[PDB]
């Protein structure tokens, strides 16, 4: 008997896919090779507040590569820059640690990963729209899961209460969910977990930069005033005057330095005792080289600057309920959220797919098409993020592009969804749609409302 | 009333509870500081800014066609480090072929551990470089179960060296196939830094260049470097940057791409840092002084401490591990190293090592010429008889003379291409 057909193998897996060719052979080299390859707007992006970009973040860079160089392998001096990100993640959670890792996808996994590992009677809960990266977490924690349906309190409680309080228990869910940009209430998970002895694993990943006075996240957002009252410090009370904030309460936060922050890189910002062990035990952690310095301090800039610079996030949000209100008024349906994601409903992967073709080379506008398996089937959608930067000229080229592709394709608005019975609370008879996180109150806030004590 | 979280914490946590040389770095070239790669980067920030998230763009396409360039592969795919590229190939393998059957050095890296566990197929260890135990292990499966040999070219911590084209012939008689992970020789071996794998066809590839040769050094069809399925590597050593990759045929490289979860659900590298790494990629490509020079400095430092009896793990390769045998003494050897000699090296002990192997870590690079290898061998000297440490009575290189004489005019015009 002859070997394992491996080729036989990966071919037919990607006949599967839809990969069309770019390796060729090239006579110079006697091998097969990859064969080498406008003025668009782009719409559609994780650089939520466009920092990466920003002069500050790259002066942070091209200062640090004059002192460092290049990767951190050449630098013996934890090192100086990995401190100083460290400490403004820390400053940002109010926590009393963070520690940096590869990426947020590492993150996740390295943490939920250990937790796992150290506690094997370990049951998370799990809510069902959680990143790929977290449910590989909790996989790679090889404990038992319950998986509860997304946002829904009821069936968390329920899954909760079955068991005995002594039991070790991880709720792990985002605080905002990027295809639909639903909200978690943080605060009444908190207290769930309170009552049923559980610890919280909350990923920021689409909210940091982007609520709360200072960007730390849906977190912060829960207790707006005092935080905005303390600005970096530890207020003395919350929102409804008790002795700890819910960003407090949460026992575990990650996030990204690669959406809002304009760098790369993922951390966790939790007590020192959790910070201490995940860097004395992830593998995920302790085995790979540290970040380059310039990448750090770019990450960094972008958090000092963010912090202090609530204009930033109104700016976002104004654009954001600028770009809802127009698609209101037009029957273009906006799946509702109190965030600042646009995702418009198509329910047809290659209507979708064709609008955004459209967008691109007919309006050069750039923007998502979202399908299975990202969403499921008959939720397809474009996936539209407004930035500070989308001024409300722009926005009126996008709403007029946006109108325009739905008339030439034909795709079915509003009304036409609420003749089907809805879909996604989209022309739903009845829904009671969540208020914006942020309020009047909180977009009339300028960068003289916060606490001096944000730039130092 | 409720787990005792922090208690179990505490446990865990009590259990475990200026101008100096450096002469221990993962740095071996010292090209995170060279002028290429810094201008390399400072002009990819004015192009395209900090995060990739602003922005396959052109730097990943320029870093991966250097990179397939370098092992000569079809293809390369760029992940955020080689942790992540040696755990989401591994896993890969396992969960696409269920009756995988991975064959696994002892000493591999934890990254190449745990890629191996998420796999969660069967696995077999085999003593660090025994071939007799290898073989055993693969002839005690049918040839048509599909099987992988997981094994680093060099390994960091003594310096030894994988029997490459051994394992090739065993994979090609047991229907393996083979997984290389040459951090620790990219930049280091080979006429043009491809590592050990191309070391063993060292002449073909010189004279070749960039291009694929059609006979290896012993006159067959295929090198080494060719027969090896897949070759792992980093950005954050010797190419000074950060990141990893695969080095593979065309059709592995798209599969990794198509189903990779750990590839596709994080964010891109900065342009810059991977521009960074292209330049430094480029330059030693065509630099094989970079590599004469630290051999030659490893050999200095070597055969030096040969001669005063300092008891090094003889190897290969350019490390250069002094055995202490003892954690106390290893930690405070390197600590009389710095205050009072102001040089730096690595004290290395369990668990990173076996109890009694306790040992300095010395890795001469290009820029310790034999003037400072002397102050090194003077302080070593001087530090051994202060702690009165155990010298080689108590207790061939890779590099040929014939290749450490060749100099950059001997590599063909096409390594500027
Ligand atoms: C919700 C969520 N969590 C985690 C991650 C991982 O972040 P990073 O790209 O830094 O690895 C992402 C990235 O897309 C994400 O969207
Ligand atoms: C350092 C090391 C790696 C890890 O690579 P990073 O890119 O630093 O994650 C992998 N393999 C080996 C053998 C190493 O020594």
């Amino acid at each position: 008997e002859s070997g394992f057909d491996y080729e036989g193998l990966i071919d037919s897996e990607l006949q599967k896919k839809r990969l069309d060719k770019s390796y060729r052979y090239f006579n110079n080299i006697n091998r097969l090779a990859k064969e080498f390859p406008d003025k668009v707007t782009v719409w559609c992006s994780n650089d939520y507040l466009a920092l990466s970009k920003h002069p500050e973040v790259l002066d942070a860079m091209h200062k640090t590569i004059d002192k460092y160089g290049c990767g951190a392998g050449g630098t013996r001096n934890h090192n100086i820059p990995t401190l100083n990100l460290e400490a403004e993640l820390a400053t940002l959670h109010k926590k009393e640690g963070a520690l940096v890792f590869s990426s947020c996808y590492v993150a996740n996994d390295a943490v939920l990963s250990l937790l796992g590992q150290k506690m094997k009677d370990l049951v998370i809960f799990s809510d069902e729209l959680n990143h790929a990266s977290m449910i590989v977490g909790i996989k790679h924690a090889n404990v038992k899961k319950h998986i509860f349906k997304h946002n829904d309190l009821n069936e968390l409680e329920q899954l909760l209460q079955s068991y005995p309080k002594s039991v070790p228990k991880l709720i792990a869910f985002e605080s905002v969910y990027s295809m639909a940009g639903s909200v978690a209430d943080i605060e009444k998970i908190c207290d769930l977990a309170d009552k049923y002895g559980a610890l919280t694993f909350l990923d920021e990943v689409h909210a940091v930069g982007l609520y709360g006075p200072h960007g730390a996240g849906v977190a912060e957002h829960c207790d707006f005033e005092s935080h905005r009252a303390s600005g970096i410090a530890t207020p003395k009370t919350n929102d409804k005057g008790g002795a700890k904030t819910v960003m407090d309460r949460v026992d575990m936060i990650t996030g990204t330095l690669g959406k809002s922050f304009g760098s790369v890189g993922g951390y966790v910002a939790a007590s020192r005792k959790l910070i201490d062990w995940f860097r004395s035990f992830a593998p995920g952690f302790i085995f790979t080289t540290t970040l380059p310095p310039s990448v750090m301090a770019g990450a960094t800039a972008a958090i000092r600057y963010q912090r202090c610079h609530i204009d930033l996030r109104t700016s976002q949000q104004k654009h954001t309920m600028y770009v809802k209100k127009a698609f209101h008024e037009l029957g273009i349906p906006v799946i509702p959220n109190p965030s600042h994601i646009v995702p418009v409903l198509i329910g047809n992967a290659d209507l979708a797919k064709q609008a955004s073709d459209i967008l691109i080379n007919k309006h050069q506008i750039y923007v998502q098409a979202i399908n299975f398996p990202t969403v499921a089937r008959g939720t397809e959608r474009l996936r539209i993020t407004p930035t500070p930067g989308h001024t409300n000229d722009l926005s009126d080229i996008l709403i007029n592009a946006v109108d325009d592709v739905f008339n030439e394709l034909q795709l079915p608005r509003v009304r036409d969804w609420e003749s089907q019975g809805g879909l996604l609370g989209v022309g739903e008879s009845g829904f009671v749609e969540e208020s914006n996180l942020w309020t009047s109150s909180q977009l009339s806030l300028t960068n003289d409302d916060l606490n001096p004590n944000v730039r130092d």
